[PDB]
C-alpha cells in the first residue's frame, strides 16, 4: 500500500 518510483530504479539495482 504504498507505490512509488523506484521501479526504474530497480531495473537499474536489479540490473546491477
Amino acid at each position: 500500500g504504498r507505490m512509488l518510483p523506484q521501479l526504474v530504479c530497480r531495473l537499474v539495482l536489479r540490473c546491477s
